[PDB]
């Protein structure tokens, strides 16, 4: 397969322009721009740089003597409509903007940024996530979820930051209210896995300590805010549960449309089991949460807390206000739900559900730590692409007939985890896979190398069958008119 | 096996369940807990240790309380009212506070400097405190409180107390007349067992020393008072007799509507025999007093004392004034009963019957000290769950067919008494059972773990039987043809 293996660096993040298909790659001291065929369109160096976590940028040796040279693994890498957003691990995680298609060309780098323009975690271990969307002021906003770091200030775990503000020197700053107001950051230890949009709703997947549970164990959550408000009124926090927390550490996730799973888009999540913040080598599972059910529970958490003091019509306590913020649920008129579906400066917030969103595992893999999810539907049925901590990429048919073991496994790079940033190309014919030292372009389905029916059906791959009338080892859509290679009792 | 809650380094005093939400509030040593209907911890509040002497008045500051010690705070009173949770501790003269139903952490009202008229619960952890939430004439929240004697002082045994006066800082106080005026509190030695309401009436269950008897012995009594009446004019005590005082000491009770026992509500009360103060380790009985017969005798006791100087038509003192109070039965015109059925500032008070309200044991178990009662009617016939002093929960069928021995018994916690806060859930599907160190959620029936008819019928449980259609071990409702597992002569 086609590869990109830059020497002298490690790969942190992969961002694909959905309009152009250009790939941008965020590595240690390098950004890359790649053709959709992994041809190198451009290269930008970003480090090492003189830095100390105690000094504030711009880091000069005069007012930062403790400075030492410091490598710069990539923290945020995002395709905004206007530009490419790049945030690093160095200089308190400040960000810059580069020309989409001309990585080499820098659009904007605040010259002397403030305590409010430190964006990413300035620790490459800690993890930063991000989403871009159009704001009500006309210009595009950048949501950022941010793990905890022990330096500078205490940055909020989620923030909504301006990318194209009036003064461009203020870009990446957030209005005083554009944040989740969370104290005790060190205690919650937010660990972000992913952020995504759909409809008017932004979603964040993350881990955080349950401070009311007896163990103060970590616990997986999905929270939803409205895409458009700079503010965090609509913020609703749901706990996630894959088999009621046997697999309690969400590792990666992907959205996809599948019809036999549920109507609407569906969130496929990979949870591991804990040994304390990380997985144990321990088992993994893949759960699916239909977003229309994510919205329905989140919707009825809002509806309870706005109009029924946090109770269902059943009478049950379902909703409350998390993070010890001074705010309780209310008995506002039901007209409120229509007038202000995303809240006001005076509605309850931040809202959380007492009811967990629960899913029974689609598959349960005993020895594996899943790190990466990619899901598509082919000729009616789900096929998952799953990467693990050991650099393997598993392909799993999930339709009828399957005990859900990988029909195919493949070693991208032994002993090095596959990235959540695992993404398909535009036609869905290929999947870009990335470990820490290589990025591969992998074909979903290599059917047509087979030039005889018996070779076709021996490939044994849900994508492949023998089109009888055309003498072709093809995919069903490309047609005894198609002899599926994934039905062993059958043959030529 | 049950779902449980076992908090470390604490003991459980009371459990109060919210009849609308089903959420459970626990009251413990230095702790409040809030738990889902499934016993998941939703919140925890510390209530101690505190600085305190029984000699000081709250708020205890060291500049006014030199003798203050670290003092633990076992819970004394835990009641869901309409707006808040009422909480009263054993410290700070037993003062009370209120907290948000559904967010216990959030507090609603805690008088800043309270008076001699606002020391509510017994400021000694070994003394009884019972309470009942009612509404006054103007439909505002009231709190009847019964408390045992405690060696500042003079707190009346029963008092009506305002949960939300005009002036929030006046909460939990009581108007000068809103009290049962007892002189010799040390001698009467009220031990309150329970308070409950039904109809227009509030009822209290307690022990007191009978000082008109030669024995001066402790005797079990039930007293009734009109809910509207906040001045205790209408107060009237009936002695309770379970096999003529063989079983002297009432221990726990629970009301239930049962078809085969009487019309209306019926009080199922567990009495124990006195040790030749408290129970011997002895024998217990379960006696049933229909509330309609309580009201009848209390009504005849009122009538006989208003209009016939306490005598019946044949001429016998059947009613008299108790508690060496200066008041006598009168020969008031008969129309006084219609004009003043709950008494006056000028009518006889407080009233007692000379005639005991009598009942004969539903069951008598020698060698068991019963401590907790819950009764339900299942398919027309009474079932009683009874806890005891050794943390054992006995299940008893009382329909036709039994010598009244338990068809099932479990250890909740060996040798630690089951609390009289034994209480069903909302579907009467489960039972919340608590000893001093654990809380359990017990299903009433474990029918369906049964696969074959043999096994089903071998459970020998009045709840379980074999639905012959459907082919599963169900309950008579979830069928209609059904083979009862509590009829041994019947097989399949
Ligand atoms: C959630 O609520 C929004 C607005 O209040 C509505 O547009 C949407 O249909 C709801 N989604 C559900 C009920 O799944
Ligand atoms: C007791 O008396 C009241 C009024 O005096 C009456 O309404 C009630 O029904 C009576 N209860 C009885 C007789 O059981």
């Amino acid at each position: 397969p086609t590869a990109f293996t830059p020497n002298g660096t490690y790969l942190q993040h992969l961002a694909r322009d959905p309009t152009s298909g250009t790939l941008y790659l965020g590595a240690t001291n390098f950004l890359f721009q790649l053709s959709p065929g992994l041809q190198l369109e451009a290269t930008v160096s970003t480090g090492p740089v003189l830095d100390s976590r105690d000094c504030l940028p711009p880091v000069m040796p005069d007012e930062c003597p403790q400075a030492q040279p410091t490598n710069n693994p990539n923290q945020l890498l995002l395709v905004s409509p206007g530009a490419l957003v790049v945030c690093g691990s160095v200089h308190q995680g400040v960000c810059e903007q580069r020309r989409l298609g001309q990585l080499e060309q820098l659009l904007l780098r605040p010259e002397r940024p403030g305590d409010t323009q430190y964006v990413a975690a300035n620790d490459p271990a800690v993890s930063t996530v991000g989403l871009v969307a159009q704001g009500l002021a006309g210009e595009p906003l950048l949501f950022v979820g941010r793990g905890y770091t022990s330096v500078g200030g205490g940055i909020p775990p989620i923030t909504t930051r301006a990318l194209w503000p009036p003064d461009p020197q203020a870009a990446f700053s957030y209005e005083e209210t554009a944040k989740l107001a969370v104290g005790r950051l060190s205690e919650y230890s937010h660990h972000f896995v992913s952020a995504f949009a759909r409809g008017a709703s932004a979603y964040f997947l993350f881990l955080r300590r349950d401070l009311q549970a007896q163990s103060r164990a970590f616990r997986a959550y999905v929270s939803r805010v409205c895409l458009r408000d700079q503010h965090y009124y609509s913020y609703v926090e749901l706990p996630l549960a894959c088999e009621g927390g046997r697999y309690g550490l969400i590792q990666a996730a992907a959205v996809a449309t599948s019809r036999e799973v549920a109507h609407g888009e569906v969130l496929f999540a990979a949870f591991s089991s804990a040994a304390p913040p990380s997985a144990a080598a321990g088992a993994s599972a893949l759960c699916a949460f239909p977003l229309d059910e994510v919205d329905r529970l989140a919707n009825r958490t809002r509806d309870a807390c706005y109009t029924r003091e946090g109770r269902a019509e059943d009478g049950t306590e379902v909703a409350y206000i998390e993070y010890d913020v001074n705010s309780d649920c209310a008995q506002l008129p039901v007209d409120t739900l229509d007038a202000y579906p995303c809240g006001s400066d005076h509605t309850p917030s931040p809202m959380a559900s007492r009811v967990p969103l629960e899913a029974t595992p689609i598959l349960e893999w005993p020895g594996i730590q899943l790190t990466a999810v990619a899901v598509t539907m082919e000729d009616g049925h789900t096929i998952a692409f799953l990467g693990d901590s050991q650099g393997q990429l598993h392909r799993v048919y999930l339709g009828p007939g399957s005990d859900g073991h990988p029909y195919s496994t493949q070693s991208i790079q032994q002993g090095s985890a596959v990235s959540r940033d695992l993404t398909f190309d535009g036609t869905f014919e290929h999947l870009y896979v990335m470990t820490q030292s290589t990025l591969l372009k992998v074909p979903v389905a290599s059917c047509a190398q087979h030039l005889d029916c018996a070779s076709c059906l021996a490939h044994r791959d849900p994508y492949c069958g023998w089109c009888v009338l055309l003498g072709r080892c093809s995919r069903r859509s490309e047609c005894e008119q198609w002899l599926w290679s994934f039905q062993p009792e059958l043959g030529c």
